[PDB]
């Protein structure tokens, strides 16, 4: 168990950005760029910075140039300057190895801590940036698959309870989490700016990154990045969806970026920010729970997900989840899902709803 | 092979309505009215006579109570009073068994022409019909899943090319096909009022009826119908979809009735009412041939479809399919799929798209 | 009355393009290639062509410099070559002007008739027309304010009743029109295609073009060019809407264009194919009508359109209507409109809503 | 100017719900219930209480039968108990009329607190709450015009920097406000939870309640309540829009109930949560600064509100504006507006754009 520390906890207003390292900057470029259409506040031969239609900090993703792709530092913005001290004190109670630079990591972040936290993340926090024109009316811009937001980051973990307390007692409330009966947790959801998650944990080998996600305005939007997709012949680069979730009520898509980076596009979960905000528990077993028409979950979902650097840059070790996998207690040989609570109609044993069978 | 009558076709407007026999019509009207919000025209113990939101003419769908479900009469409106004389003429030349009712074999239909036609389906042509009160501006009524048109049929026939040409005698134009590089026809659209298709040809064990479709204004309109049947935990009635096809370019959903009769939801498809409309034909393999997106089809979708009738009531004796399977070819053992033509990466060989093999 | 040919008429299949003459050819290329998105099929110096998302001819608009604002010709798609052969007797024995070119008058579009109709509009009938790649699931192209389709014209013309039945004759169906119970007729709706409309008759002073309609996919399609619009700082280009229409149930806007050519973008009428589709009359005074919500029709909406060309392209003349205007017994210090028949709650005297 | 208490502000989550007085609780129902589709929470001779398809508290709106129809409390939801004391201290010591009730002045909410406020405005502070089924994923019945959220109030106040300033200290960011080149500010938009705004002051005579705003969750099902009410044959209950906000950047419409009082359905706003959020002010002259899409704003909008109530039950009086109208400044005989600053044409003078 991560013990709470003494000092408070510095107060968290959202994600805000993140860093990946990428393998080939031209080919990343294409992706975000010519592909989903983000803008860009500034780029060389090392790195590309991007931000989102309604951004104003100066960016929600920088891709950076390197020879391992992976996730470099997820990125929380807190309330003030002074939360930037209250985090590292933070993360040195908890024994978390950290570094302080008064001028930032990236272009456009000044005074900015990271941290290797408990789960082995690269968390960043900072406070000041460099405000940039806020795209929001800009609609002679405006894509039809505008990405309006970064909406959150989803962490694959190996122990979900044990990261979850730690995260509350950081501040963030869980929305909505996947149980079973047995007393184990296959995921969690969890926020700070009052939507359904900042950040989540997904249960498996980890640290990794699940994914990050930018929201669009419609859902038609989400409709055209598919179309789009096929358009260009890339159709092999969407993963999952597009969907609507159980977990967030959220309509959905996955798409993979050159490095197989997942991305999700997400729109129109609900609010969370009241402290009582109800706390929606699904059951694994539920088939409506990830996918809300019961369409099957891709067995690449439950396996697959970035690596993610410590401070000075080297991947960081995998550990073993040992509790329950989501995929084999629901579509693997001896798994289980079901349609209506209690009733063999529209129940799956041993296979993926819809008529499919892992390949 | 059919041959050319010399007795001229009848000038065929669309198509019209369905009669599908239902085995248990409370349970059929809870689907039909209650889920996807049809408009009752009329109904008795025995029938519901159903139509869309923007028609004015007496009914689009029929449900019959009845012993064995089944399709019992695909109906096609003609021009004028006339050409169903025209049909008469043109069936009996053909050899077909018609029967003829002045009155109507259902209600709101006046004279009225049915046919077990050269493929073995039970085809109705008529002129005179009951007019409704059309309900296109009747936004107190509109559903947010609101069905606004009946946009076609798509009939399973053992023998693509043979169906074909027979219902271009009866001018039915292709608009697309699919094909592979060895001669191999697998399904055919063909159309009369300007739009994609009115009937269509899937190739299988034949004569089955492999769904109705219905139209709607917008894309969001298939997502409720989507959400609601998760509202309603009946998710496992969501067959295939939400998707965008390739052939088309439609917007779509298929979904299951209480008696397995399939309901396509579509929208968005393009005008092909100028005579020299260019035909699209697309290979068996190309993964983004059926959905855009590249997104597996279901097996079912391929193996099950309705029975239908011939005049008598009776069930029609199924024929096989010798020509070779679009299922087994794509996405069997030993199929295969492509996402862009000669490239190995996006290709999938033994199993479908996205990580799935065969349930 | 124009009095039916003998000669048959030629099979109408849809409205197909429309050339516009323009007075700055790059301020009209900005509009309708950067504001609109409307797809490039050839340019030059001297014209600009252009086609919807979902075209497979040659185009749908032509831009063509010159010194007059107008409308040049209005183009209808015929279902053979023979029928531009039917086309020329037709409008022949009707005592009109006609000019045949077998090679076409515009590029991409082979043997056309213009003609002088007895409305004094430049008709064009065609078939030949050189394919081009049809770019319906270009999605890599898709904005967001997507142009799909040529959907329908719009022209002014002063006696409705003795237009209409020209059309008739022409195989034209009358859809929707408004009219009094003094037995007035202000505007008909009519079509080949199995839409609302491929060409519509104001009552006003004419002949004018009233507008070209193109249509989106979905509403917010329509939002969005608004929206952009609103961007770009030229909303003083956005004249009427958006809105839902009464006649039609289509959602709608129109904007102007740099010589004050009015488009119409247009989405989601209904089908109107089967022979007796019924026709829909709606009283003049009924304020849903056109705009189904209430809103004002803003009067230069109904005094305000574009000049048409003869074949020498000269200006038309233009012949006032006598009829009563539907501007004046609507919106007028006279007029008067209502919400529900016979209820003064809702109604508007002397006054738009 | 009103004084910042030494006494902490409470911690204030959201706009939570109002309480309108109506007249004819039945013609209320059929308007929030059978036009908008309002989610009944509790009903009985008296009162209905409604909510939105994505809500978990008891309601977001209150309709109480009364002889005169006005606007009785605008309330806001604290984050704890606790913070109803902090209501209570820091209006005490701004000496304004309290009252409080540890069960709640309507059903489905507990500990509550009633303020007449500074701009003499019925404000409640509360935390306790009875929690309801959160309807959010019954799309067996979600409405093609579905209301999703309650978003914001708007407030008519004759002094806007007064309140502004009052409004920041409580605890309010200011996030768009419209003023002129002559020192007037004409309307201010200011939040707690990260939206544009929870509430809003319109300059004008007050106190008045200018409305109450739903969210949706697209564009096209605001353009379903315009299509439905055209069906019902009440168009002329819609008063402004559909349009596209400039302030805000949402999508809107303004319709009005059985008394008057006006509802605005709204969807799409944009972030405002981090504290140096950028503040937009808009020129008051400039056309596109209320619908972007330079469509007039009828008369009626600027001078139609809704009475307020005192915590007494009684009609609070109304003082007027002094300073400039943003009426007459833009729409009025002697108006002026614009559509590019500078540029003579788009531009509307003595009149409303658009003809
Ligand atoms: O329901 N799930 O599959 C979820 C729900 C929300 C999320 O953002 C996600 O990435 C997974
Ligand atoms: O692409 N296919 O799967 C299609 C395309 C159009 C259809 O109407 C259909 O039922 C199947
Ligand atoms: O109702 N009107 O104002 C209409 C309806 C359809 C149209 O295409 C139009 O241009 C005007
Ligand atoms: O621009 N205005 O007219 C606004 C902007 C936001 C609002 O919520 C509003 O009621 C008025
Ligand atoms: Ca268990
Ligand atoms: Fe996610
Ligand atoms: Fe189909
Ligand atoms: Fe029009
Ligand atoms: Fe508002």
């Amino acid at each position: 168990e991560i013990p709470k520390p003494v000092a408070p906890a510095p107060d968290i207003l959202r994600c805000a950005y993140a860093e990946l390292v990428v393998t080939d900057l031209a080919k990343s470029r294409n992706f975000y760029v010519d592909v989903l259409g983000l803008h860009v506040s500034y780029e060389d031969e090392n790195q590309i910075y991007l931000r989102s239609f309604e951004e104003f900090i100066h960016h929600n993703l920088v891709l950076t140039k390197g020879p391992v792709a992976a996730l470099k530092a997820m990125a929380f913005r807190v309330r003030t300057p002074e939360d930037v001290d209250k985090a590292e004190a933070y993360y040195q109670e908890l024994g978390c190895r950290t570094e302080r630079r008064k001028d930032g990591f990236v272009k456009g972040i000044g005074d900015a801590l990271r941290v290797e936290d408990p789960l082995g993340f690269p968390y960043e926090f900072f406070f000041e940036t460099t405000h940039v024109e806020r795209l929001h009316m800009r609609y002679d811009l405006y894509s039809a698959g505008e990405l309006v937001r970064l909406d959150h980051f989803n962490q694959v973990t190996p122990d979900v309870p044990r990261g979850r307390k730690y995260l509350e007692d950081l501040g963030f409330r869980v929305t909505e989490d996947i149980q079973d009966d047995e007393g184990t947790t296959y995921a969690a959801w969890m926020h700070r700016k009052g939507t359904v998650n900042d950040t989540a944990l997904t249960g498996g080998n980890g640290p990794r990154l699940h994914h990050v996600a930018f929201s669009t305005h419609e859902k038609h939007n989400i409709i055209q990045i598919c179309d789009k997709m096929g358009a260009l012949r890339i159709s092999d680069r969407i993963e999952r969806g597009p969907g609507r979730h159980g977990v967030s009520n959220a309509f959905y898509l996955y798409i993979l970026d050159p490095d197989n980076h997942r991305i999700e596009i997400y729109t129109q979960d609900y609010y969370t920010g009241d402290p009582d905000n109800p706390t929606i528990t699904w059951n694994v077993h539920d088939n409506q729970r990830r996918d809300w028409w019961g369409n099957p979950v891709v067995p690449s979902w439950y396996t697959e997900a970035s690596k993610v650097l410590d401070l000075d840059g080297n991947v960081q070790e995998i550990i073993e989840r040992t509790d329950d996998s989501e995929l084999e207690v629901t579509i693997g040989a001896d798994g289980f899902s079901f349609t209506r609570a209690g009733d063999e109609d529209g129940s799956y044993h041993g296979q993926a709803s819809k008529g499919f069978k892992l390949g």
